[PDB]
């Protein structure tokens, strides 16, 4: 139905919103684009599904998130990917880490504060109609 287009347009505006205020942080940057093959060649085979903000605005703006568990499953995988790929114990790597989780973080406690608990069920029980 139209009401049924309208609460995932407003996911989609809530995904939107939420992934722009991760990206303009400064501690996420590396999560904001794909990572080059030419600084990194081994990134495309080691981790199998790369995954950055700005696919996630992609992936917003093509329909693919129907409910807010799907749009985390990706922030998971950003955090998981980078602390897959950057493993050892020198401070670079660290790092990378440290900013993964707290992107995860920040994107759960946005979500926990601000994202209504009836609206996610909505979504979920329209994905589960379909
Ligand atoms: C689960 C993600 C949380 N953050 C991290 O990874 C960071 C940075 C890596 C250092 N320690 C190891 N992870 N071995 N660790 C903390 C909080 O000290
Ligand atoms: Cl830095």
């Amino acid at each position: 139905s139209m009401q049924e287009e309208d609460t995932f347009r407003e996911l989609r505006i809530f995904l939107r919103n939420v992934t722009h205020r991760l990206a303009i942080d400064k501690r996420f940057r590396v999560f904001t684009k794909p990572v080059d093959p030419d600084e990194v060649p081994d990134y495309v085979t080691v981790i199998k599904q790369p995954m950055d903000l700005s696919s996630v605005i992609s992936k917003i703006d093509l329909h693919k998130y129907l409910t807010v568990k799907d749009y985390l499953r990706d922030i998971d995988l950003i955090c998981s990917n980078a602390l897959e790929y950057n493993p050892d114990r020198d401070p670079g790597d660290r790092l990378i880490r440290h900013r993964a989780c707290a992107l995860r973080d920040t994107a759960y406690a946005i979500i926990k504060e601000e994202l209504d608990e009836d609206f996610e069920q909505l979504c979920e029980e329209i994905q589960e109609s379909r």
